[PDB]
């Protein structure tokens, strides 16, 4: 898992997100969708977004960004003790949303990108390391639930 020091770094980085949850959430989803257009197709409510301009102008995309990062933030604040928070998310994403674990990898990478993009020079190597570990733990615990369900895609 993560050390106490690493968790402190994660939650310190997260303070950046919490100052503008909607903006971070929007940029994370836009990074995901533009980098990996197939991911948009999992969202019936975002499929109509034909351009990045349309994505940026979508209030509902911003809203969903807030939902996503709020959920992730609740999980991170548990510092690994997140079974109750994570299980339902893993299960909805496998069974209802049909989200391959690959897409969770994509969004994890998108979060790292967005943190650097929004805070260039202020997302240090230690912070990137700690946040990466936290996102890997998140993804890996989801992956375990996916295997339980026999879910691939
Ligand atoms: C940081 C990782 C993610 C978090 C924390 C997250 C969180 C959430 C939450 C809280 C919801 C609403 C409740 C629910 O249905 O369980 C949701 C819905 C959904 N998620 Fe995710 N999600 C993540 C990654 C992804 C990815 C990578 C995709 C697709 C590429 C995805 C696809 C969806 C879809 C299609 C819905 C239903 C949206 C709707 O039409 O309302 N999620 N997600």
């Amino acid at each position: 898992g993560l050390s106490d020091g690493e968790w402190q770094q994660v939650l310190n980085v997260w303070g950046k997100v919490e100052a503008d949850i909607a903006g971070h959430g929007q940029e994370v989803l836009i990074r995901l969708f533009t980098g990996h257009p197939e991911t948009l197709e999992k969202f019936d409510k975002f499929k109509h977004l034909k351009t990045e301009a349309e994505m940026k102008a979508s209030e509902d995309l911003k809203k969903h960004g807030t939902v996503v990062l709020t959920a992730l933030g609740g999980i991170l604040k548990k510092k690994g003790h997140h079974e109750a928070e994570l299980k339902p998310l893993a299960q909805s994403h496998a069974t209802k949303h049909k989200i391959p674990i690959k897409y969770l990898e994509f969004i994890s990478d998108a979060i790292i990108h967005v943190l650097h993009s929004k805070h260039p020079g202020d997302f240090g190597a230690d912070a990137q390391g700690a946040m990466t570990k936290a996102l890997e733990l998140f993804r890996n615990d989801i992956a375990a639930k996916y295997k339980e369900l026999g879910f691939q895609g």
